[PDB]
């Protein structure tokens, strides 16, 4: 197995994937890697499961459709990867913990998130369909471009949505389009 997190690529106390070499830290993992199982088998692992047990699962999908999916196991397991692959990203740090709002000339966001925020959230099941997940991620980055205007630190906000919209239509197999 690897000897560094898959998630924040460092060492530390790792927890090994059983069916692949990636290792994570307790929490980086999402869910937090679980007390007992033995075997145990990561997030990439459990997805790609999935994937081999319904081939057809890949074929092109409208977002409309997934978004209105209810927030049974599967799609719990998919949100909580997407959510998994932003991390990944070292980018993530600066919209992981709970901003706050006080630059002249601008004013905060209405409905603040953040990352932890949404790790909570789907920890505690509180979205009903993939939609709520979805509009909760694509909120943080639309916060962060409205509130630093034409300050050049708004880029850090539409480099993490474009992760973070890749990962998306990959993982829940969007239809392709120009
Ligand atoms: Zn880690
Ligand atoms: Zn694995
Ligand atoms: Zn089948």
């Amino acid at each position: 197995n690897s000897n560094i997190c898959e998630v924040c690529n460092k060492w530390g106390r790792l927890f090994c994937c059983d069916t692949c070499p990636r290792s994570f830290h307790e929490h980086c993992h999402i869910p937090s890697v679980e007390a007992n199982k033995n075997p145990w088998s990561c997030i990439f692992c459990r997805i790609k499961t999935i994937q081999e047990r319904c081939p057809e699962s890949q074929s092109g999908h409208q977002e409309s459709e997934v978004l209105m999916r209810q927030m049974l196991p599967e799609e719990q397991l998919k949100c909580e990867f997407l959510l998994l692959k932003v991390y990944c990203d070292s980018k993530s740090c600066f919209f992981a913990s709970e901003p706050y709002y006080n630059r002249e000339g601008s004013q905060g966001p209405q409905k603040p998130m953040w990352l932890n925020k949404v790790k909570t959230s789907l920890n505690e099941q509180m979205y009903t369909r993939v939609e709520g997940f979805v509009q909760d991620m694509r909120l943080i980055f639309h916060n962060h471009k409205e509130f630093y205007r034409e300050d050049k630190f708004t880029r850090l906000g539409i480099q993490v949505q474009d992760i973070f919209e890749k990962n998306f239509r990959n993982i829940f197999a969007i239809q392709e389009t120009s």
